[PDB]
């Protein structure tokens, strides 16, 4: 970087030189009128070139050489090392008139060289490298660079209700582990020359996106000073001489969102004092950029860590069977004494090269948010509509994510988020804009809308799920199918089982005496379910298109629905597709289907589809404690999973 | 694209087939219980494959072949040509039980094939190609594709005050020349089968960004029907059989801006009627994308078309000298009987492959906008602050643009917009956010802020300009320089000219008796101008950095300023840098400098700098009619230029 510093007529100029720049110096304006030629001297650590109309010649420290004074003959001045107390760094120019060799005037430039660099971990290894030339930009991909910042959305200590980033304070040194390091490195003499200061600053816009802390170690203990952030746009730095480093810690306050790309900047400037009432001049500025890490969800293929379960204390069969299932795995079981656990929360995560933690997204309200999961390295985020009203499609049974897929040659290494919606011209329900905008803004999961509004509850988890194919890297899409159910029931009827009773053992259903015959002879129900299969198939097509799936990737599970007053579907028997996936082990809702030879024909059919693939099926009964099934699921489960091995910053999302 | 169509148990399915897709067909669900095998027949124009667990085999029109019924044995159904009235397009499946070869049931699929394509000029040649596979995206660059739309911001007829895009109506066929063509091409039989319709639609969000018109030619004359746009989100299309095209014309209503990327979409869907109270199902959807063309400014290097001038009727010397100057060129002179022409307006342009026109940007208010330039192929756009108050930095003397430059290897083929500002920590003036956001959003001119707030008026045009180097492809940056002025005056003083008088012929200045001696002996004025040179040099450095310029690209013109109460600069004598550039011919403000040998030494110095380069200098006197110079320029000029030859869509801007 070339910087302009002119000699001053008759007088001397003192200037700070920042390493990494160089000066072009006009010697012509300072020359007295009528002066003909000039000569120069310079000190050992200052390199001087005479540049005549573009041609540069290096000049000795003490020469007698003279050049003609011209506006197009100038100096180029360079320094490679910072000044010390032992330094006298200078260039002096002597001027001569036509006759005589004794100087008629002199002008001089006194320099103090300093190093100033604001450094971050741009190369994404967790340590802060010295002056990465790419630190002022942010690029995606394995070859990409620029520093990454976490939203510090967890909570270090229990004594306050709020996430760490909601204030300007740090109470605990553990908090600094969540932050990104930024070091201001300087080198120079004992003090800056008179009239200079170094200042760190951010824009007003970024002031609600970041906070920056400095750690002091005074007499009575470590303390944490907020130097940049909400209502603090600049900080005057205390300069220390010699080679010095100041360590800062940076926290993100906000996720990427509608209107915020996630990128923020921090600057340091060397300022020069001019006069009173005149603003200080930014002599040198160095900038670093951070990108705030996105919130990322976890598909069912990922390794399970903890199974969170909610039910009533007396649903014993449910708790026993879930406990049994989880005992086949290495997962933790966590129980709370009832659908809020699947509907109100989605477990995501955030990651930076130095750290990562799980983060809960809280569904919009339910008159109160569930914040009780907020804790050390367990974060919280929520979005609420300002105007738009919430519907069932805002529940997180309506929020899921695919396994990694490749679609028309484009890879989605983190999978793609799936949310249920209605048709564009329908006037139907849709998830709130505020949540949709949030998911879209995270960018790395490239969300897809499916059609869920044909269902009364309206959730994608009612009709589809994903399971791994054991011993491989592949997966299957499972789809609810009414046609599969009618085919199976018609077969059992032909086989002599038409009088087989459903809902056996649910005493509240007994008086209805529902049999295969009764179901198959209901004409209006057949028509309704043909229509629901059209709805399922429309979704099948969107999923095949947007996930790059073929029929080879899909298994259909028998399902049956009943239509409500709105022409929307509710489950006739429990939806088996919405299942707990722990690797090869599947907790499947117990369907209570028609009994043939004392086994449920739905259970037997589903085992016949899944077991050959090495999937182990356990049927879980959540409804027996309620004595009947009306289409409503009472209990809930949510599985917190390990994050993807693939680092999100290694993706290259579309423009 | 694979689409799911199932056979129905016991009955026949009728479906529309859209060319460019194909069907996968489940024959298993429709099979009666106990059926063993199936056979199939199909018509001449329907291709049928039996797919058994992924392996596909083509099947004859009438075969007797039978396959085992399995959920994993399905059909793949393809058609390559649209149905006519002569068509019977069908597939029929027969089912068989274990014993006997006579079918026990049959299920069939009756097809009507149609072509539906919504087409635009994606390849950017001005004609609408048939089904460009890239029409649903928009990419930058010479290899890029996707269709382009102009904001239709001009006005076809004088009888209405408003730009064409402010309403939903088209009164004149000339308006259609500004719009982008979009054709819905279809092929099929005399009518769509019962229960289908074709509908065009847009999102609510895009409804204030576009309008779409269809031209009808009824008995009494051509008429223009608004089918999509403000308060019209969909249009049901009238289907015509055989091979048919419907031509639509699309207009943009809004420039890219903060929160609007410039991209918009239009969709066509084939909808299927299900029942009453049930939304129609989108069987097929085709999408095209448009990008709205950005507003682009013109640097001084571009060929001049028209010179717009404003002054008082009696400034005769000004009008004569401007007329003379323009007579050396091929430009039009346009006069209005005074700084508003440079301050209130910036002439830009817009371009699409089919058309382009100049567009005026109107500075924010001046209690009233200047709309009187609005006319046929001369457009208008303005931005007004909702909250923020306007300052002098919002005037368009503060809005300029560089010639094409390359900076650190990155090319800016349209140049870079330049606007004056204050330092980040200064609390100084800055152009309003609404205008800055607009300029940034156009993207192709990548704006740079300079430091203008050291000037009382605060405009970049006060201190810098660009001129072409005649007979080359190169250009120079011209900078105001106080050091150049002091050097020249000190030389003339040494030469015996200290008593040389400035402002000769301005009678209102005579009593002041301003001489070279008087100027040079004013100590406080020297200090002020040293400070102003620091301000100029700070700008010189930003310009060299952001435009990729060296000292070889820069000429300094003598200038002098006086400081006001705010420590800001006003011109001491007219600023010569702000000049009319018509190729090699330069109209330069007459400085009224000290007379030496009956010529102005400032004029002679400037000719000495510029004339060797082949630049022809004419000094233009706008102040003699006012008898004095207080630092204010009374007249104004603005030159409308030819657009860049380089097409903006061939650029590749940063992410
Ligand atoms: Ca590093
Ligand atoms: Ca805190
Ligand atoms: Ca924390
Ligand atoms: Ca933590
Ligand atoms: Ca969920
Ligand atoms: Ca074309
Ligand atoms: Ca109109
Ligand atoms: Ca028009
Ligand atoms: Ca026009
Ligand atoms: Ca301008």
């Amino acid at each position: 970087r070339e910087r302009t510093v002119r000699l001053q007529y008759g007088s001397r100029v003192e200037a700070v030189y920042v390493l990494g720049t160089y000066l072009w110096t006009d010697v012509y304006s300072a020359a007295p009128a009528g002066a003909q030629t000039f000569s120069l001297k310079h000190s050992e650590h200052v390199w001087v070139e005479v540049v005549r109309d573009g041609e540069a010649e290096e000049v000795a420290t003490n020469g007698k050489q003279r050049w003609l004074l011209s506006p197009s003959t100038t100096l180029r001045v360079t320094m490679s090392q910072a000044s010390t107390e032992a330094s006298s760094d200078k260039v002096t120019v002597n001027y001569y008139d036509e006759e005589g060799s004794i100087p008629i005037d002199q002008a001089g430039l006194f320099l103090t060289a300093i190093e100033i660099s604001l450094d971050v971990d741009a190369d994404r290894d967790g340590v802060v490298e010295k002056n990465n030339p790419k630190k002022a930009s942010w690029t995606w991909g394995p070859e990409g660079q620029g520093a990454i910042l976490l939203v510090n959305c967890d909570r270090e200590t229990p004594w306050l209700p709020k996430e760490d980033c909601r204030d300007e304070k740090v109470y605990s040194k553990e908090d600094l582990k969540d932050m990104s390091q930024m070091i201001l490195r300087t080198k120079g003499p004992d003090r800056l020359p008179a009239g200079y200061e170094i200042v760190l600053y951010i824009s007003m816009s970024d002031s609600d996106k970041v906070g920056v802390f400095y750690v002091e170690n005074p007499f009575f203990g470590q303390r944490y000073i907020h130097i940049l952030g909400r209502r603090k746009l600049y900080h005057v730095v205390k300069y220390t001489g010699g080679s010095a480093e100041l360590l800062f810690f940076v926290e993100g306050l906000c996720f990427p969102d509608e209107g915020f790309s996630g990128l923020v900047s921090i600057h340091v400037s060397l300022l020069e004092y001019m006069a009173q009432d005149i603003p200080l001049t930014p002599i040198f500025t160095d900038t670093v950029i951070f990108r705030i890490a996105p919130w990322i969800m976890t598909p069912n293929i990922l390794p399970p860590v903890s199974v969170f379960v909610c039910c009533m204390k007396d649903n014993y069969l449910f708790l026993k069977e879930v406990k049994n299932l989880v005992e086949k795995t290495n997962c933790e079981l966590k129980v709370c004494f009832d659908r809020w656990i699947q509907d109100e929360i989605e477990f995501g995560y955030i990651e930076a090269p130095h750290k990562g933690f799980p983060v809960v997204l809280d569904s919009p309200r339910k008159d109160f948010p569930v914040k009780e999961l907020l804790g050390p390295d367990f974060g919280y985020v929520t979005r609420e509509p300002l105007f738009e009203s919430v519907t069932s499609l805002d529940s997180f049974g309506n929020l899921e994510v695919s396994p990694p897929v490749t679609v028309n040659g484009k890879t989605y290494p983190l999978g793609r988020i799936l949310i249920g919606s209605s048709f564009p011209l329908s006037g139907g329900r849709r998830m709130t804009k505020v949540v949709r905008d949030f998911l879209k803004a995270q960018q790395v999961q490239a969300p897809v809308e499916l059609y869920s509004d044909w269902l009364t509850v309206g959730h994608v988890d009612e009709f589809m799920s994903f399971v791994p194919i054991p011993g491989t890297k592949k997966f299957l899409l499972l789809m609810a199918s009414t046609s599969a159910c009618y085919k199976l029931f018609r077969e059992k009827q032909k086989d002599g089982h038409g009088e087989a009773i459903m809902f056996k053992g649910l005493g509240g259903m007994s008086s209805k005496r529902i049999t295969i015959n009764k179901i198959l002879s209901n004409e209006s129900l057949v028509q309704e379910n043909l229509y629901f299969q059209r709805c399922l198939d429309w979704n099948r097509d969107i999923l095949k298109k947007e996930l790059g799936l073929t029929e080879q990737d899909i298994i259909d599970l028998p399902a049956l629905f009943k239509m409500d007053e709105d022409h929307r579907a509710r489950a006739f028997f429990p939806n088996m597709v919405n299942m707990i996936v722990l690797d090869k082990d599947l907790g499947i809702p117990k369907p209570f289907g028609p009994q043939v030879e004392e086994e449920c024909c739905l259970e037997m059919h589903v085992r016949g589809l899944l077991e050959p693939l090495g999937l182990e099926c356990t049927f879980i009964d959540d409804i027996s404690a309620y004595h009947k099934f009306l289409g409503e699921v009472h209990c809930g489960t949510n599985v917190r999973r390990k994050p993807f091995t693939f680092k999100w910053w290694h993706m290259v999302p579309s423009r």
